[PDB]
């Protein structure tokens, strides 16, 4: 197969509106944000843009194929792909993606789609200007699919380590938390990754 | 059925420019707020900026499958189905929607539409510095569905998802149901009024 | 028939490209602005920010269908009807609708399309903060069908011009009026038809 | 023919893709711009932001008709037709189209499209709140097709350059010239024509 | 041929999804960025306002023509045509293109892009009131192709595109070749990082 042959299959028999469950199980979405830039921090709203590569990654096996003497990876466009419906809860604007809109396809199905976003989040900002600095958590999970559908899980020093030299701001830290809620009104339990950014103003 | 085959039916078969009423009757759609944050306030202009989640419910017979060895629930764009057509009165802003455009329909053709929208409105600001606060009024409604076509219905803490780091807080939510009649038309369109009491921490 | 039916009708046979011309006479289309907000003033620089519901109505005989044991009316998005080309003369932002696109039509083929509209204008803010207030004309026409493909007329108004105004905004309207323009350019040897609408309004107290 | 017709026509074939170079002759392009308001003058940035129209013609016989039984004009969605890829060299934002994107296309193939655009200019600001005023120049050719497959000249009547000009503007015009050049950069061969437009305008009493 | 015949022929075979790799060695991509204009430089945030026009050349042979009796060029809608990935590493705006969609394709199957944009760069603003100025290093490469699908390559005066009428002027212009590696993955992403010495006029 060529890089043509695969992305014509791809695009024919996308089914970009059907999340690919196996046997029942969850599709294990994992979700690592490296953080690139603090932009705009108010103490007083409590309010910081930030822009930050999401690498999230899932398999596929509907996009299978024999690597054999073939590409191992091709370039997607996410229009022809199944994407997780992923929100930043604490997000006060849209998801501004920065890079062109496409993914990574490995031969045996797993997809890595990291764009970078600029979006601005309600979060903890007191302290910023302290030795400590302040503590900004994102929870970032599936809007519409439960943990019988969709599982998020973070995976992990590249979190920080590519963070703009040139901000106001400096990352102290970044640790990563699963965690799994059940509401009142709905019997299903919500995953979300929580990312705790320990920052301050340099 | 398997999730592949009832989605292929729904994008198939859908109608989304087709309200889906039964035998004349309207289509009772629930509507309730979860406020989620307020941003900016402005007690000289009466604007407001809020977050909140647009719970929007109704029943869909064309969506519906036999849920034996099936789904019991799928996801589905809202493109591939129909949705009211609800817009608040007295918004000063388009509704920016800041979560995936997906419904989810339940076997038996209930839809449950829960986008996070962050908008302006036009309203009471007065007292937002007072212990007794501001009331700012919200009233969503069909923009072209009268009574005999749509009805809206509030739902049966209004501060659980609230963000503890607004400048604001909540002190009451209540939801009622209206219906107006204007000059240039002589049906009468139902709306929910959302009243907001909150104020300055 | 049923709505269904209607629709898949009007989503087959839409021709949104089409103007609805009887006989080559114009389509006689109704314009009425009912002011809901005034929201930025700037009497510096003569800007208003407006949001207006832009009642619009025409007949389009190629939609009309039998209503007996049918709907008198169904909702329709506007990407499957032709719209008139109105834009307005005189604004300096692109309308921000801030409604659903759909509009209404009646079994005789009679549009009813009303969106709410944000929009800043280039008009005279001189007075808004005295008695008599200031009056911002906007001129709203078709931007290519001149008077013998497209009229625009004022529509029936039985209401008070502030019936539907924000009690909440900083301005209260003292007047609306609206008359009928027919305007000839250089570029061009037909004339143009307008509708100019005078927004008489002033700071509150 | 009906205006259904000629549309239907026009969509199926007119290959909005295909510049229509007729025996490789370059394509005539006229360009007018009519000043509706200076909005925003920056005398320390050299920067304005402008409304304009920009009055564009040219001729595509693939769209031509008999006309004998046949309108003589129709509206044309501009994504059915072939237009001319027209930029602003010194702009510093996209146009922000405020008009239906709609061209009159007439039975002989003669094309006119005339968006209101606000832009905005890197231009020469000072003297602008002088008697002599500013002088911004705003340079408008093909982005991509050189002087063999385009050539761009000011329309031969500008009698009207400023007929349409807000007397709310903040800004009154001295004077506008419109003027054809050629631009060639010193890596590449090819010349591209332009229009320069100069826009003498300052500050009002 | 006739235009209408060559641009028939690249609509309906166009491929805008396949990189145009021949016998798996990389599409040769070369940038170079023209400077036009600096609108807004703010020294306290480190952030640029920068419009320039972004020359980007490729080959895909697959839109190539008997030139014989016929245009030796064409303007062609880039959404008729694969286009290299590139991001600005260090942007903290989307790209604002100012400039009808159209590249140029040569009878060979040259490509070349030059849109105008406008976008929001993080980089090293200090200096920019005294006599040495600032330096401003933007990186430009592929998104989610590495160096054995695509590499960049930089290609006069600096200042015969830069407007006359800014509060700014370009005192040098560098174009160097980058390559970064990932500590996940073995393969290298090359940029073009471009050094834009600028400072305050007089
Ligand atoms: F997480 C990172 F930043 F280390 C990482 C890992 C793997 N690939 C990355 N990229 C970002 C630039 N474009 C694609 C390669 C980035
Ligand atoms: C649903 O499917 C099951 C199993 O195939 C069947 O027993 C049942 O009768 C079905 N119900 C209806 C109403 O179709």
């Amino acid at each position: 197969l060529d890089r043509a042959d695969i992305l014509y299959n791809i695009r024919q028999t996308s089914r970009p509106d059907v999340i690919p469950t196996q046997r029942d199980r969850p599709v294990a979405v994992s979700v690592s944000l490296k953080f690139i830039n603090i932009l705009e921090v108010n103490e007083i709203t409590n309010e910081v843009d930030v822009v930050f590569w999401q690498q999230t990654t899932w398999s596929d096996r509907t996009l299978a194929w024999n690597s054999s003497h073939s590409p191992d990876q091709v370039s997607v466009p996410i229009s022809s792909l199944w994407v997780p419906d992923l929100a930043a809860y604490n997000a006060i604007s849209k998801p501004e993606v920065l890079t062109p809109q496409l993914a990574r396809v490995v031969s045996d199905g797993e997809v890595l789609y990291m764009p970078s976003i600029r979006q601005r989040f309600s979060c903890d900002v007191s302290g910023v200007d302290t030795e400590s600095g302040a503590t900004c958590r994102i929870k970032i999970g599936s809007w519409t699919h439960h943990s019988r559908e969709i599982s998020v899980d973070p995976t992990t020093s590249d979190d920080s380590e590519y963070f703009s030299q040139y901000s106001r701001f400096e990352i102290l830290d970044v640790t990563q938390k699963k965690n799994s809620v059940t509401y009142s009104c709905c019997p299903e339990a919500y995953e979300d990754v929580e990312v705790s950014l320990n920052f301050r103003k340099k």
